[PDB]
């Protein structure tokens, strides 16, 4: 009955062991504790950004301001609030004044194609309110009376799904919080440090380092669009800003070491860097720590968006200089479980789709269909029922060092991912050849790092660019668009 049934002793204690974490946290829920901070630390920095630094202070009254015009205009606790997803400070303002005012925001990025956002926001029932005026420019005001509820939804965050299937990812504040005590705890983040935001507000890397500054007075340090495409200069603001815990997913990590062979950097303030999206290898991570120096550790994740930010971790050792790295062991109060086609718990050393269970688990989908699809209910172990989220992501379980840990296989499914970026080729196909004057198309990745398009058509490349920006979003549009007498 249970899914554990047809394992042997030993093949079932090794899943159990794996799967022994619980962890319990101390404290107020997470919206206290940050304004506890801002109670106990209104002077310190909290957000630095493309226009300025503000302090606790500052951003707590800022964000009173949004929050109380989201009252004035019939906004009730338990709405959802879009906020334009930039590098400038307003943002922080709009997402903070969201949720105190008992509401979730659902990040959009202004640049996007105005069809995208128009879904976003039907399908996120998220007023644009915030998109048409500055939320940094509101008139002040206390914060409204919100009555705390439990485990409210704090953001909605949108992953490319399928095409012309966008999902809409709900997520808690039990997980939400659950997260930010694990980089806290984790990473040893304190009141001096300075969490550099890599990511856009629009993907959740950024969830990762946001709250774990504002939770414990550091400050938050969003990395400026002109740094990124730059990786030699990235690792130079990197030493300029002091950063001392950054995110990065791996395609980007990737250009750094190789900026980073090319001229070797001192960064003597970095102590964590929480890297993953796909695998990588020991004989990288080896010429990183030789090129880079620093005392700053690698911390490898894995994890969906369903599942809040991340669910496995492993401390990359730079001694090691050959060999797949692991994606670990499940985060504080997580657990997963590789499962055959039938539903199965597989031996330790067997492929299986990872199921994810415990504490980080979204709400579902925005959507009862998507919801119904992924997420389910299994007795895993005599005794243990579960709700479990379904990834689609392939791993087995090995011995590494001496504890159990997964090692990622792949995927069943044909999502890859460019320069970091979840992508299903077919959806760039139909927006190219959809352009009128293009015959036909064919999209190949080039490294990891390059869209390439093939494309038969009477449209010069430049212009094609043009009408693709209005289409995709900036980072679907290919690298190199190839007009082509034939494929
Ligand atoms: N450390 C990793 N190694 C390999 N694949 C990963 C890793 N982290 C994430 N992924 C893949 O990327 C998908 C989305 O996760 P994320 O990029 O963290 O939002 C996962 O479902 C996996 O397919
Ligand atoms: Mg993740």
């Amino acid at each position: 009955v249970t899914a554990d049934a047809a394992l042997e002793p030993d093949e079932r204690a090794a899943w159990l062991a794996y799967n022994d974490t619980a962890e319990d946290f101390p404290g107020p829920h997470l919206l206290a504790r940050l304004d506890a901070v801002a109670r106990e630390h209104p002077d310190r920095p909290a957000v630095h950004a493309v226009d300025g630094v503000w302090t606790y202070r500052e951003l707590h009254r800022r964000a009173d301001a949004v929050a109380a015009f989201l009252a004035a205009r019939g906004v009730r606790p338990g709405s959802v609030v879009a906020i334009a997803a930039t590098r400038a400070l307003a943002p922080y303002a709009a997402l903070l004044g969201v949720l105190k005012a008992g509401c979730a925001y659902v990040p959009v990025n202004p640049d996007d194609p105005a069809d995208r956002v128009a879904f976003v926001l039907a399908d996120a029932g998220a007023t644009p309110l915030l998109l048409d005026t500055d939320p940094a420019s509101l008139p002040a005001a206390p914060a409204p009376d919100v009555p705390h509820e439990p485990d409210r939804v704090c953001y909605v965050i949108y992953t490319s799904g399928s095409t012309g299937r966008p999902k809409g990812v709900v997520m808690a504040e039990r997980a939400v919080d659950n997260l930010t005590h694990w980089v806290v705890r984790r990473h040893d983040v304190r009141p001096d440090d300075r969490l550099g935001q890599t990511a856009p507000l629009t993907f959740d890397p950024s969830v990762q380092q946001v709250f774990p500054a504002w939770a414990t007075g550091a400050c938050l340090v969003t990395v400026p669009d002109d740094v990124q495409r730059d990786p030699a200069a990235f690792l130079d603001w990197l030493r300029a800003e002091r950063v001392t815990h950054l995110d990065l997913v791996t395609s980007h990590w990737v250009h750094l070491l190789n900026a980073a062979e090319a001229r070797p950097a001192e960064l003597p303030d970095l102590r964590w860097i929480i890297i993953g999206g796909e695998t990588y290898y020991y004989h990288q991570t080896h010429r990183w720590h030789r090129v880079v120096s620093s005392p700053a550790r690698l911390n490898t994740i894995y994890g969906p968006t369903e599942a809040a930010v991340n669910a496995t971790e492993h401390l990359t050792e730079p001694d090691l200089d050959h060999g797949q790295v692991p994606i670990g062991v499940p985060l504080p109060n997580y657990r997963l479980y590789a499962l055959d086609d039938d539903g199965r718990l597989c031996p330790p050393g067997i492929t299986g789709e990872i199921h994810i269970a415990g504490a980080g688990l979204a709400r579902g989908y925005r959507s009862a269909e998507a919801t119904a699809k992924a997420f389910h209910e299994l007795e895993v172990h005599s005794g243990r029922t579960e709700r479990l989220y379904r990834t689609g992501d392939l791993a087995r379980l090995v011995r590494h060092a001496d504890r159990w840990a997964l090692e990622f296989q792949g995927r069943v499914d044909s999502q890859v991912k460019i320069s970091g970026y979840r992508v299903e080729l077919e959806e760039v196909d139909a927006a190219v050849k959809a352009v009128p004057g293009v015959r036909d198309a064919a999209v190949v990745v080039r490294g990891a790092e390059q869209l390439v398009c093939c494309y038969v058509g009477d449209v010069p490349p430049d212009r094609l660019r043009s009408r693709l920006t209005e289409r995709l979003p900036a980072y679907l549009v290919p690298h190199l668009l190839v007009p082509v007498e034939a494929l």
